[PDB]
């Protein structure tokens, strides 16, 4: 940061994250806190007040000293000198090549190198294997294709029982959306966005299958869970925990917490990779916070102690594999987990096989998470109205190049 490992001295240490995460992040900040003299301050946000919290503490100077931020926000942040240049302390770390690629190219902007990944969170197929059950499914068949995720939700739907849906999806979170159908447009092999993040080519063959998969269950009684059409994201994983979803996507960083209510005499749960259009074509979205040293610390070597213990396999071990989570570092994966959970070796074995993309554009944000962006509303008309996929991906490309 200026030392090798940076210091550590007992400094106070800020960092903010967000409410999603919030788990794993009280995981990492335990075990730094009980082995350094340093102490890290945390502060989890919701998912939705990170951009005006850190455009506002931008104004004033009063960034965080470690800031965590949504892979897809990075690259914007980056672009307005929200992080500290911390290129020679990347370059400089051994084991560069095992850490979460996406999350170091989120902050790489113009040779400069500003982010190191913070807490991967990866989509991930879930299914209830007690509804499975009750519906005559196979409980252990997650789905290998959209057309057969339509199949098992209509019969869970068809159980016609009290508050039990087949799906559920996430209609108003531009976020939570791509995080859910990105990963079966690139199980076919199709592009969400152009290399350079400027252009959607959303209106392709695979996408139009999703949201037709969404259309037909928006169509079925009980096909997706009451308050699809207006979650926000602040609830989006709830009815699922909830016992009330036959199968849905979902993110691996709420895993722990279902195979805990499992263990506490709940639901079984199943889960696989999220399914293209093609029969047995798998993807994720390789996504969770990448975290930087603020323009506004005044203790970089001290964060920089953070950075760096925490890249390292046997911090990874700690705070991620012995918690049952998905670590950052690809030589955690394949080597802390051989006694797991078979499912969380499984949803590990989709960082590794490598399929998954992390997408990366200046103008995110504006063109998916945001309230109402044309992502959104491509969604929302396809699914739940008359769609004009043409016309709803060109309104994505006129936010994504203007500018
Ligand atoms: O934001 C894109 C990726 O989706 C997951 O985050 C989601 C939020 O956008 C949504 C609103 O909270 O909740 C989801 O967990 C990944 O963490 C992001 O990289």
């Amino acid at each position: 940061g200026i030392p090798a490992k940076g210091t550590d001295d007992g400094t106070e240490i800020t960092l903010w994250t967000r409410s999603p995460l919030e788990r794993q992040a009280k995981n990492v900040v335990e075990a730094y806190n009980k082995s350094h003299k340093n102490q890290v301050k945390l502060e989890i946000i919701p998912n939705d007040d990170m951009e005006g919290k850190v455009g506002g503490a931008s104004q004033t100077d009063s960034l965080p000293d470690i800031l965590a931020g949504d892979v897809v926000r990075i690259p914007y942040w980056a672009s307005e000198g929200i992080f500290t240049d911390i290129t020679k302390q990347i370059d400089g770390l051994d084991n560069k090549a095992d850490l979460q690629q996406g999350h170091i190219e989120a902050g790489t902007v113009d040779g400069a190198e500003y982010t190191l990944p913070f807490i991967t969170d990866v989509s991930v197929m879930v299914w209830n294997k007690n509804l499975y059950k009750e519906a005559g499914l196979d409980p252990e068949q997650g789905p290998k294709s959209i057309d057969q995720f339509v199949e098992q939700a209509k019969k869970v739907a068809a159980l016609n029982k009290d508050g039990v849906a087949g799906s559920y999806l996430a209609g108003q979170s531009g976020g939570a959306l791509v995080f859910d159908l990105f990963p079966s447009v690139w199980a076919d092999g199709e592009s969400v966005m152009n290399k350079d993040g400027s252009e959607a080519t959303l209106d392709n063959d695979s996408m139009k299958g999703v949201l037709d998969a969404y259309k037909e269950l928006a169509n079925t009684t009980n096909g997706l869970g009451a308050g699809s059409k207006e979650e926000t994201g602040a609830t989006w994983t709830a009815p699922f925990a909830n016992g009330k979803i036959g199968v849905m996507p979902y993110p691996n960083t709420s895993t722990t917490a279902l195979f805990d209510a499992e263990k506490d005499g709940g639901f079984e749960v199943g889960v696989a990779p999220i399914p293209g259009t093609k029969e047995g074509k798998t993807s994720t979205f390789l996504g969770g916070d990448a975290m930087g040293i603020s323009k506004d610390s005044k203790h970089v070597a001290q964060a920089w102690n953070f950075l760096y213990w925490l890249m390292q396999s046997d911090a990874q071990k700690e705070v991620f594999a012995d918690q049952g989570d998905t670590a950052s570092n690809i030589q955690t994966l394949k080597t802390a987990y051989k006694d797991a959970d078979p499912r969380i070796q499984t949803i590990n074995s989709v960082i590794i096989d490598g399929n998954g993309q992390t997408p990366k554009s200046p103008a995110f944000n504006e063109a998916f998470n945001a309230a109402g962006s044309p992502w959104q509303l491509l969604v929302q008309n396809a699914v739940w109205g008359s769609g004009d996929l043409k016309a709803d991906n060109k309104a994505v490309t006129d936010v994504l190049s203007a500018q």
